[PDB]
């Protein structure tokens, strides 16, 4: 958009009243953004930061937060069917739901939460594309550029060390969305859980969990109510077909993706917190739906 248009958008956002988390429904794991305008996703984002006490705990100026959110949004690579602002926004919303409804908040520090939210919203910036097609390598560089860009520095209130720590976690969180990295480190996570040895007090295990949580939120579309999951799966297919430039196999592949990548993760997450069960439940239900189709409806 033009300079004038971007200015009007910022004006509208900054002056808008931010509805409660309840009104926005961002606490629900089944949340959908289909009917929301970009402005509304921005208000939802502000609410996430607010109810997670980030605005307060880190002294974020309203205007700066609004500007940073809009700067992240407008900077998403255009013409990408799935990995775009909406997916990033949804990843952040799932993170918020997991921290609140999933009750994972009290297990993390304010800096880890700060970093996780920022990474969720920024992880698909500078999307380049590429089975092995779902093995994308993410890029945290643009995330940091925007975070450090004049007028958008929402971490300005952090001490030198808090800032250095936050950036380290942000980098780890973004890289964690690389499925190759998830596949590489998940074995350790699953075994710790299986042997009742999972310990969040252990720095290494805390870091491992944060990476697994990023993956869970990044793939959460697979847990949504059927009609919603069906539409987002179309977006996924469209993105791959756009790179290509078939469909009768989608059902079988969805089941394969769920069985090989998703289910065990949501099952494990449920062990860390039973309240995250909905994600597992939604995933199981979508597997059944896809299996029915695969066996030929
Ligand atoms: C964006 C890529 C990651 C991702 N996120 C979501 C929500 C999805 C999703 O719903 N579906 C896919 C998704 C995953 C695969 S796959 O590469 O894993 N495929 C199935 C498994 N077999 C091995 C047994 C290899 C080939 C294939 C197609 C997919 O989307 C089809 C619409 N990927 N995906």
């Amino acid at each position: 958009g033009s300079h004038m248009e971007e200015t009007r958008e910022l004006q509208s956002l900054a002056a808008a009243v931010v509805p409660s988390a309840q009104t926005l429904k961002i606490t629900d794991f089944s949340f959908s953004d289909f009917e929301l305008s970009d402005l509304e996703t921005a208000l939802c984002t502000i609410r996430m930061f607010t109810d997670l006490n980030l605005v307060q705990n880190f002294q974020m100026k309203h205007e700066v937060l609004c500007r940073w959110i809009l700067s992240v949004k407008k900077n998403y690579r255009k013409n990408v069917a799935y990995h775009n602002w909406r997916h990033a926004f949804n990843t952040a919303q799932c993170m918020f739901a997991a921290l609140k409804a999933g009750k994972i908040q009290n297990k993390l520090t304010d800096l880890e939460i700060l970093a996780l939210l920022i990474a969720a919203l920024s992880h698909d910036l500078d999307h380049r594309g590429v089975c092995h097609s779902i093995m994308e390598h993410h890029h945290f560089d643009q995330c940091l550029m925007i975070l450090n860009s004049p007028g958008n520095q929402i971490l300005s209130g952090l001490s030198i060390e808090e800032y250095k720590t936050t950036l380290k976690i942000i980098k780890q969180a973004i890289l964690a969305t690389d499925l190759a990295l998830y596949i590489k480190r998940r074995g350790e996570f699953f075994e710790l859980i299986r042997k009742n040895q999972f310990n969040l007090e252990d720095p290494h295990q805390k870091e491992l969990f944060l990476a697994m949580l990023m993956t869970a939120c990044d793939l959460s579309a697979i847990t949504k109510p059927w009609p919603i999951q069906q539409r987002i799966a179309e977006l996924v297919a469209t993105e791959f077909f756009d790179q290509g430039d078939k469909k009768n196999k989608i059902p079988s592949m969805q089941v394969g993706f769920i069985d090989a990548i998703c289910l065990q993760l949501y099952e494990a997450l449920t062990h860390v917190s039973e309240d995250c069960f909905p994600l597992l439940d939604g995933c199981r239900k979508n597997r059944q739906k896809w299996q029915a189709l695969a066996e030929q409806q």
